[PDB]
């Protein structure tokens, strides 16, 4: 039996279901997810989480937008940061706290991130941080060390690419591998409070990009995730989420290596993008769905079910708890990539928490990237395009 069918039984048998609106489509994320709701499930008499399926993120925060619309809403979904701060202008969001669901324990990298005014309203649930993939087998035939600098990323991928015949560095043409080069080229998206997308370090991590697949070192992956792409063509790296690790090592016709990502200097690593997913209680619930809420949450946040979704994904630990835990434990102790994770979550930024930001990133600077990545299009002017469309869309609302 799937998982689903076993909720579906639970749920069917249950006084009272809290729907749970996520983005998981498949693989290992989804599976956890469900494995994890079929045992608190177990737990609890005629009581249930219902988990359902919206497609992928941008998917979810449409019928999510749309369930307000037609006037039902699940009980709790997954949600960006900048998803947050757009369901508060409707004040749709039930403060996590007055819940009583207990917060200490919990990373302050992801609970700074979900609190608005002073006030939590996520549990950071799916959080994952950017690292280094690369192909350890290809790295030993040329005799190339992991790189520990953006200059010797750089200098591994001409050397690797020349010796292979091929680019070895690939990647998305998208705002998040965008971010890695932006952010650990000085770069920050807001001045003064001004949100800014066509600032020098903007430029520069564009231009880097550009020249990358014009002498012959950076691929652009324009159709599937990079680990869909792996077996056409020499790969020695990519940057990419750490929700990638079970994808990867399923398609890798190699030895998969995980590292931290390269820095301006050895004296720290770089910063990664944290991306994943928080939990949000939605307002309209009903009391006794919003209990189960707080049941699920609470048990979400224990050190073992962290410990076993975290394992079994390439996502996060978003508790001390968590690492203290002995499954935890017994799965870094064989399993050396899941400390490198952990280790790279200490170097973590975030983009804009903006109402605004999903549709920028995808619609406005995503599309500024792929102009200049896949039609040559100048990197500032694209950005100087890029800049009026988000201030145009801001000024709008
Ligand atoms: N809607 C919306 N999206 C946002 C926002 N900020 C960032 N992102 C997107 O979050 C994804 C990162 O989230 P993460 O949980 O780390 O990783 C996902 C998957 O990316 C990754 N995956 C899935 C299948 C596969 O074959 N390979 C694979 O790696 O696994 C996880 C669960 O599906 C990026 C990827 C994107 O969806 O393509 C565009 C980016 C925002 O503000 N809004």
């Amino acid at each position: 039996m799937k998982p689903e069918d076993v909720i579906k039984e639970q749920c069917a048998r249950a006084k009272v279901v809290a729907e749970l609106w996520h983005g998981f489509t498949g693989g290992a994320p989804k599976a956890a997810l469900e494995n994890l709701v079929v045992e608190f499930n177990k737990a609890q008499q005629g009581r249930c989480v219902r988990p359902v399926p919206q497609g992928g993120f941008r998917d979810l925060s449409t019928k999510i937008k749309a369930a307000f619309a037609a006037g039902k809403v699940p009980t709790m979904a997954q949600a960006f940061e900048n998803n947050i701060a757009l369901y508060l202008e409707a004040k749709a969001l039930l403060p996590i706290e007055s819940l009583g669901v207990k917060l200490q324990g919990v990373n302050l990298t992801f609970l700074n991130a979900v609190r608005f005014g002073g006030v939590v309203y996520g549990v950071p649930f799916n959080k994952s941080i950017q690292v280094l993939y690369y192909n350890k087998d290809l790295l030993k035939k040329h005799g190339v060390p992991v790189p520990a600098t953006l200059e010797e990323f750089v200098a591994a991928a001409k050397k690797l690419s020349r010796a292979e015949g091929g680019p070895v560095y690939w990647f998305q043409p998208d705002a998040s591998t965008f971010a890695y080069f932006f952010f650990n080229l000085g770069g920050s998206y807001l001045k003064d409070g001004k949100l800014v997308l066509n600032s020098k370090e903007a430029v520069e991590a564009l231009t880097l990009l550009q020249n990358g697949v014009k002498e012959g070192w950076a691929k652009p992956i324009t159709s599937g995730y990079i680990n869909q792409n792996l077996g056409s063509g020499p790969y020695a790296f990519s940057v990419d989420t750490s929700a990638g690790y079970t994808y990867y090592l399923r398609a890798a016709k190699f030895d998969l290596g995980v590292a931290t990502l390269p820095g301006r200097t050895k004296g720290q690593p770089g910063y990664g993008l944290v991306q994943g997913t928080n939990l949000v209680v939605f307002r309209q619930a009903s009391k006794e769905e919003q209990a189960v809420a707080k049941d699920f949450l609470e048990f979400v946040l224990s050190p073992r079910a962290q410990a076993v979704f975290a394992t079994a994904t390439g996502y996060v630990p978003v508790t001390e708890g968590a690492l203290k835990d002995p499954v935890y434990q017994a799965y870094a102790a064989e399993n050396p990539d899941y400390a490198t994770i952990v280790r790279q979550s200490r170097y973590a930024k975030f983009e804009p928490a903006l109402a605004e930001w999903e549709q920028i990133r995808f619609d406005i600077l995503g599309q500024a990237i792929k102009e200049a990545i896949l039609n040559k299009a100048d990197p500032k002017a694209a950005l100087d395009r890029a800049q009026k469309l988000a201030e145009d869309l801001l000024s709008s609302r």
